[PDB]
């Protein structure tokens, strides 16, 4: 499904905070007692709208909230921390779930060099006839 | 292994509530400040014992006590929601967590359609000799 | 990477503690009113460095503290349960999460045996020759 921006502006610019899951530690930061407080462990970064991503992304956000809400308002965990580790799972079962029927469009399996393995071993038993 | 009710009684239709993940919300229903309070998010269904499931179902989740409750016994999480993700990270590992031998037992690939692309595709070598 | 003990001294042998997720229960230890207090939960074991790997392993924690305690740093999950599941998930994504070139480097998936299920069976379509 295309995503179309229908608010009524975009920061075409996204000025971004985050955390790095393994900063190249200098020295002994990374222990926690020396390292950072809460205030000093984020990393920034500037993105533009290059492809149009981020007004797409604005729009994205702002249409995942219903489902999210909805998931939100169905679980009885208080913090939620497992939706992205689920869609890798979905990922994986959607593909792999059941048996990969090759040259099936739900078989994920390239036979194609391969092919080329057995096609082009064919004149090591038809051409070396004697 | 087979599941036998081995219980006094068994009440052989389930009238059941559970929540919907994503119900098509009506409007603003979905935003939590509009929306039902927790009383008012369940839905209902009843399930007759079609094939004896309603009592199997009775005595699967009596069986499942021990393991179940021994399992909680080992963990340090106060509160347990993960036992379904797991179970669906170890049905991809038994499937998927070694070389798939193809044609072997513990190798979920069908090869069949397109063994039927190879064999049918020898009377292009063989059949078309000239 | 080899793992190198470069701690001023190893204790060579591991007398460990942990619990079983599901040992057999006798009688009606499994129950939690019946069962063991919080202390006698535990199994024990000894285990000796054959292959060195009481030595690597000790190395190999203190080795592991640094990433661990900046991925730490980075959640605002204040108790980590999913460690494991998650290199579980990322140990799948590696090996199926695009298409599977068969005879590809990162393709899992062996068609020895079927291969000579194939090459094996041209006997009977190139010796059936009449
Ligand atoms: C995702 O993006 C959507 C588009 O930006 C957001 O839609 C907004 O939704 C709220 C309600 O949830 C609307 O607020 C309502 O506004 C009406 C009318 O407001 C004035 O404008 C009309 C002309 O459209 C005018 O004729 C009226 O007389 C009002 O003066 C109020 O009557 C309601 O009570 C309510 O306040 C927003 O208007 C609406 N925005 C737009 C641009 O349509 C949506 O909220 C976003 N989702 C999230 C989760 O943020
Ligand atoms: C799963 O289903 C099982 C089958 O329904 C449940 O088994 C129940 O287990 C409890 C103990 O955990 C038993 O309670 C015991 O009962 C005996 C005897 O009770 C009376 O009955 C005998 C005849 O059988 C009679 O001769 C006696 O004099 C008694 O008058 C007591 O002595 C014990 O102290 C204890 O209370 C249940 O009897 C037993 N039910 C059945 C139908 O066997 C099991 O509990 C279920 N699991 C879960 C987790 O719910
Ligand atoms: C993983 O294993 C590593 C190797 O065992 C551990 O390394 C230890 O790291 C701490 C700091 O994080 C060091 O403590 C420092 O020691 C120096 C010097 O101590 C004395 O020794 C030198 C000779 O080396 C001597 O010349 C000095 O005058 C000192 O008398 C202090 O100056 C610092 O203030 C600080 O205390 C350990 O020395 C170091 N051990 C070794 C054997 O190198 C590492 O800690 C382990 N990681 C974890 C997470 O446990
Ligand atoms: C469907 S994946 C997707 C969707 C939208 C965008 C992008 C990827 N990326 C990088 C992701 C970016 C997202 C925000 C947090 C920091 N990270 C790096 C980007 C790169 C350059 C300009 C704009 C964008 S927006
Ligand atoms: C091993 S999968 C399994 C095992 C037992 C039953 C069923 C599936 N289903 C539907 C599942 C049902 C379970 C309870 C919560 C609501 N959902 C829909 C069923 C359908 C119709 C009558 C009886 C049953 S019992
Ligand atoms: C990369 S897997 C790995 C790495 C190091 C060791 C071992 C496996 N095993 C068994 C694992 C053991 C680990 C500690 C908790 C209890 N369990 C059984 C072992 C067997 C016998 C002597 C020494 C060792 S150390």
């Amino acid at each position: 499904e295309a995503i179309v921006n229908a608010q009524p502006k975009c920061n075409p610019n996204l000025h971004y905070w985050t955390t790095q899951d393994e900063g190249a530690a200098i020295g002994l930061a990374w222990i926690p007692y020396f390292g950072p407080a809460a205030e000093g462990i984020y990393i920034e970064g500037l993105m533009h709208n290059q492809d149009g991503l981020i007004c797409g992304l604005r729009q994205l956000a702002n249409e995942t909230t219903q489902a999210l809400q909805l998931f939100l308002r169905a679980t009885t965990e208080l913090r939620t921390f497992s939706i992205l580790n689920r869609k890798a799972i979905d990922f994986l079962l959607q593909r792999w779930g059941g048996t990969c029927h090759i040259l099936g469009p739900d078989c994920c399996i390239e036979p194609a060099d391969w092919t080329k393995n057995i096609t082009d071993k064919i004149d090591q038993i038809i051409h070396d006839f004697v």
